[PDB]
């Protein structure tokens, strides 16, 4: 069989109303169309060269979908001045003898904020958590199970945690202090926050 790789992004706004993507006649597409931004978009999937309205941040997933053309349009109901970066990524290949499917999901990108890297049994100072999110304390050690203790303070509240080898995931509010950590043997330590 033959495969064509698709990696495209186009702005869609009042200034860029339409994108026409040719997939071609005897072909199937597997991949993603990503509405990265604030413009609602209308997606027409045409078997030869019914629209799907994608709201801000939505992703249209394709598996083995026989399409000859994908048309993307700025929806006329948009608040003026909104735009999106519309990304098409995937593979064009022949129609496989398996189900053809689409699905849609909301994307919420996550970003990791480093707090501490080291290798030892405690922290060298206190740290402030910058945002609402999830604090990740990764402790690497030869043994499994219990590996030490961490103390967080937030306002007039103190919290102490039974740290395990591996990834420890704690929901945290912005401004929370990492006041101390004590491990029972020297370990690779990586502390960061998952933020949305």
């Amino acid at each position: 069989f033959d495969v064509v790789y698709v990696d495209r992004e186009y702005p869609v706004s009042s200034n860029n109303l339409n994108v026409f993507f040719e997939i071609g006649e005897r072909n199937s597409f597997s991949g993603l169309l990503i509405n990265e931004g604030q413009a609602v978009i209308d997606v027409l999937l045409l078997k030869k060269s019914t629209g799907i309205q994608l709201s801000a941040g939505q992703i249209l997933k394709f598996y083995n979908v026989p399409i000859a053309e994908i048309i993307v349009e700025y929806d006329p109901s948009n608040v003026s001045g909104v735009s999106s970066n519309v990304k098409l990524k995937g593979t064009i290949h022949p129609l496989f003898e398996v189900p053809s499917q689409i699905s849609i999901e909301n994307f919420q990108p996550t970003e990791n904020y480093l707090i501490y890297s080291g290798f030892g049994t405690s922290l060298p100072q206190t740290y402030t958590i910058p945002a609402n999110g999830y604090l990740i304390i990764s402790i690497t050690n030869t043994s499994t199970g219990n590996i030490g203790q961490i103390t967080l303070t937030i306002g007039s509240t103190t919290m102490t945690f039974n740290l395990q080898t591996g990834e420890n995931k704690i929901p945290v509010i912005a401004g929370t202090q990492i006041t101390n950590m004590t491990l029972t043997s020297s370990s690779a330590i990586l502390i960061y926050e998952e933020v949305i």
